[PDB]
């Protein structure tokens, strides 16, 4: 599903893929990238099978695309009549029955009207004379773009957050943007176990506050509750985080935290997200104080910096250690990086080491005297293209 | 002590000012507004005394001011040596005694080398080989320019927000900004009483976590702990300056907390310098969420307004309500005010009425026409200024 990378020859390996038959829709792009255009005259495709595996095998060759459907109570939908009803467009509830003809349900040829209910239920929508008006958690929830389903939850977790809140570690803000577990990887809860004892004692005390047990973490599951699962793995999640915006490096994280640097960029790039979110939504709900603790950290969960670098990073060639080490070189903001001598950071950047061969995502390879002194060349944009 | 403010004639109503002897110090510049220069020939001063105080009073006429002193355990000479060895000039002891010798008290003509052993049981300087270096809490003192006494309540104070802090509102944030009581007011406990129960549910929460008793406000003092008791009158002030930066009417504030204007913005304007000291407190000591939320307290404090009107205020000639009828105007940043039409901000700052009638500070009253285009013609040095 990724970026084309053509090839004389795909050659595949089995009908099954992690335990499962191969599906159809994967399959017409599988090989689709074989044959280069103007290069190649001939492309295959080579699926190997064995023993009776041949039978399903052959089925992806001679199968078609499946039909699309359209997922259409339903989590979709709520989110489908919230998000235009709350933008003014659709008020009159004979008008939101018409949009519901325009659907891809309704145009592939009764509950419509019932879900609607339910968001009065959850005071998404306040009830007048039937025309409908958007509350204040309806309004946010749209304009920060999360689904109704994880609202509820959120809107009673960042309220639990106010009563009690830490600040001398980045964890409890940290706990309030991991996304969720989903699948990112597999957990180890013996390693987590030796973990917990050596968490110092301010980290803990945030557990205790969002419904973790120290009693109850890798004792359990040793010898052996969705919403208590769900707590427990997003603050593993919260762990994993607090390191990434440590700057400890990726490798170390491999060693201490059993998961492989491929689910770290896939968490902490999801997890940047959500704090690009939650911000948002606690913005329109008027809550002006955690909406500054977490307006920094959509910035350093994207790029796993400290609150010393988010200046420096702007810059689009700097991502995690272009900056730091520069940050070393007494260069402490984008201001004055702009007016840094081009020969001086050449030196600089030839160090700190773990002709293109300094890479710059987009780009490909670079050589290091044209990225450096792209470095300061797209200082000088920022500066006036913003002011 | 004000400003100077001529006048031909000035009488003094009694000896006794406020139950005391009038102190000599005052009294020559108590009477030294007497006489305009080239308009006034003569002046004089008529002290009025009756019965057997014209005995005390006259000692004033033929006294004289009583000669200084140097104040210098003291707890003015702990800052005096924090000032010096902490900035790194005088580093040695034996120096240190010379410095000792530099002071007020050496020249008018033993317990200065005691006195160091004082910063070094609190963890303010560290021992080392006697040549002293501060530590992280004696350079954050310096900065932000506390008395060593008041700082280790704050450092105790400050980290105990460590602990469970409240967001929602803004008491909690306003409690560790609050300077003292001194006797800026009266308290008046019945009202307090009444104060108390209104409180809504959130506040309330504020007082447990701080040490202020809800079974003991108001109570016991009407029925009849100098810690205690310093508590419950900070509480009373973060109380009074929440009012404040909500931009509640300060004629409503004396029907409803007893202390009048006067000593209203003699605290608010005393508040505003020590959440300018907590801040950087905060900000040398490491701990960058708290300075974060103590970091928009300053200006509101100073100014009694709200979060959305902080960047309106840095024009110097709105101070409270000349920027709240301007919000209103449709103008929410200086940015786009300083390009607003000149003719347009007339009419606006006409209403809103509780030639030269509207009042600038620094240079008495002013026309509305010329203070209009002063507001424009301010903003528009800023915008350049700072870029």
């Amino acid at each position: 599903s990724g970026v084309n990378l053509p090839a004389r020859r795909v050659i595949i390996r089995t009908p099954i893929f992690g335990g499962r038959p191969l599906d159809i829709l994967t399959y017409k792009q599988m090989v689709g990238r074989a044959g280069r255009k103007g290069v190649d005259t001939v492309g295959e495709s080579i699926l190997i099978c064995k023993n009776s595996e041949k039978s399903k095998g052959i089925a992806l060759l001679q199968g078609s695309l499946k039909p699309v459907r359209s997922c259409l109570v339903t989590g979709s939908m709520i989110r489908a009549i919230l998000e235009i009803i709350v933008g003014g467009v659709a008020s009159t509830s004979q008008d939101m029955h018409t949009y519901a003809a325009c659907t891809f349900l309704a145009a592939s040829m009764g509950a419509i009207e019932a879900c609607v209910m339910w968001l009065l239920e959850n005071e998404f929508i306040q009830s007048t004379e039937k025309v409908y008006h958007p509350t204040h958690l309806g309004s946010a929830t749209l304009s920060s773009s999360l689904s109704p389903a994880d609202t509820l939850d959120i809107f009673a977790d960042l309220q639990r957050a106010m009563k009690g809140f830490v600040l001398e570690n980045d964890l409890h803000i940290l706990y309030l943007v991991t996304p969720m577990f989903e699948d990112w990887t597999t957990i180890d809860w013996y390693r987590f176990f030796c973990l917990w004892e050596k968490l110092p004692t301010s980290m803990k005390r945030v557990a205790e506050l969002v419904g973790v047990e120290e009693g109850f973490l890798a004792r359990c599951v040793k010898g052996k509750q969705h919403r208590q699962m769900a707590i427990h793995k997003r603050f593993f999640t919260s762990l994993v985080l607090l390191d990434l915006i440590s700057e400890v490096p990726l490798r170390e994280i491999n060693q201490k935290y059993g998961c492989n640097r491929g689910q770290i960029q896939s968490l902490q790039q999801s997890a940047a997200v959500y704090a690009g979110m939650i911000t948002v939504f606690s913005n329109r709900l008027g809550w002006h104080n955690m909406e500054l603790l977490l307006s920094q950290f959509q910035k350093r969960l994207t790029f796993g910096i400290q609150r010393e670098l988010c200046d420096l990073v702007r810059v689009s060639l700097l991502n995690a250690q272009r900056a730091r080490v520069l940050y070393a070189s007494g260069f402490h903001t984008v201001a004055d990086l702009a007016r840094a001598n081009i020969v001086e950071v050449e030196v600089i950047l030839k160090n700190a080491v773990p002709m293109r061969t300094i890479w710059v995502t987009g780009r490909k390879g670079l050589t290091e005297r044209e990225a450096a002194a792209l470095i300061v060349e797209e200082a000088r944009m920022i500066l006036q293209q913003d002011l």
